[PDB]
């Protein structure tokens, strides 16, 4: 009886095995606009991932991760509100069984159809099981995903989900050059957080493109095909991956945008 999106495994029962899930500084939020500060001292974001080295593709049976070669400096995020050198380990998605939700992060209370996480650790750490340890040890861009025109630059990762349905279930992923997932603008807000799966550790500076990307309802139909079940499991739809908002508690959100 492990956590997961379920009626009996969901969001709110997850404080049980994690009791951080009631903590301080706990993603995702809402995004008040209205309310979040111009902060004119936040520097634009520095997203270099012209170097990038895609290696796999996994299903862990609450998402599907494209996984990153950061054994160096290949694929970094810096600048912003960062202090030091970010370095691409994975993204991932989070998606509704419909495209009236699927985000974690909301806007004015809007759920877009789903939200793209790159998640970045600090390379003063040294590696990423040493940097969720630190309250500085993550940097998260996190992009709202629309329905609308397709992305091209994302239907290599749709036509790939066929041969990873399930969950344990991985495949090669090379050449995956992930600057076709970015929208034009990197205008942004951004708080400190925390990781929105067990083990919901503290550790996430969050940087909220407000840009949504355009995809296709025929693209996101496809995540929905993915299962959270493993092989020969009954099959149960990876849909509703996604953590609701919560309580903003002693934070503010910075926008680098008037
Ligand atoms: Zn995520």
């Amino acid at each position: 009886h492990h956590w997961g999106y379920g009626k009996h495994n969901g969001p709110e029962h997850w404080h049980k095995d994690f009791p951080i899930a009631k903590g301080e500084r706990q993603s995702p939020v809402d995004i008040d606009t209205h309310t979040a500060k111009y902060d004119p001292s936040l520097k634009p974001l520095s997203v270099s991932y012209d170097q990038a080295t895609s290696l796999r593709i996994l299903n862990n049976g609450h998402a599907f991760n494209v996984e990153f070669d950061d054994s160096q400096d290949k694929a970094v995020l810096k600048g912003g509100p960062l202090d030091g050198t970010y370095r691409l380990i994975q993204f991932h998605f989070h998606w509704g069984s419909l495209d009236g939700q699927g985000s974690e992060h909301t806007v004015d209370k809007k759920k877009y159809a789903a939200e793209l996480h790159l998640v970045h650790w600090n390379t003063k750490y040294g590696d990423f099981g040493k940097a969720v340890q630190q309250p500085d040890g993550l940097a998260v861009l996190g992009i709202f995903l629309k329905v609308g025109s397709a992305k091209p630059g994302l239907q290599k990762v749709v036509d790939v989900l066929d041969s990873i349905k399930t969950k344990g279930k991985s495949a090669d992923f090379t050449n995956f050059d992930p600057r076709g997932l970015l929208p034009e603008s990197l205008d942004y807000w951004t708080y400190p957080g925390s990781l929105t799966t067990p083990p919901l550790l503290e550790c996430v500076t969050w940087i909220v493109l407000k840009e949504p990307i355009s995809v296709s309802s025929e693209q996101v139909l496809k995540f929905r095909k993915l299962n959270f079940n493993g092989p020969g499991e009954p099959e149960e739809l990876m849909v509703d991956n996604w953590r609701p908002a919560q309580p903003l508690k002693n934070r503010q959100i910075k926008a680098s945008f008037k």
